[PDB]
């Protein structure tokens, strides 16, 4: 199955939603860039690259088909966060 | 060596300009990558990156290969379905 290999990220300070913007490897051969982790009231998220469409709405520019596999992408994600001052 | 790009949606667009195509991409039958883009170049057709405009009129990539075998695959799959198709 396709796997995280690489995290990187920068984090953000400030009291605002946005936490850091991460890039993410898979398998060693592709990079997703413009993830952020995001923290509101509710809890922590992973968030892909993502863009206004022709309404109205913000919709994935890449993204996992399973939501178990978005689960994964951000379990590995707060793992690098939780470890980055 | 490379994830396998396992299906490909294509809509051609029709005008002088260069992007011949706008493109969304499935690796493994697990992740989703859409705004590929057919560009014709100087020497060809080939397959850009999604590219985000950002809000002081530059762009960003947002999703590359990090390896021929994933870079090739990419520009052989997705032009193999350009050829294809009327």
């Amino acid at each position: 199955a396709m796997k995280v290999t690489d995290v990187r990220l920068r984090k953000i300070q400030t009291d605002g939603r946005m936490k850091a913007l991460v890039s993410i490897t898979l398998d060693e051969a592709f990079v997703i860039h413009d993830l952020r982790v995001i923290e509101g009231n509710s809890g922590l998220f992973v968030a892909m690259p993502s863009k206004r469409t022709p309404d109205g709405e913000f919709r994935d520019i890449a993204h996992p088909i399973n939501s178990d596999m978005r689960q994964e992408i951000q379990d590995a994600v707060m793992k690098v966060y939780d470890e980055t001052d």
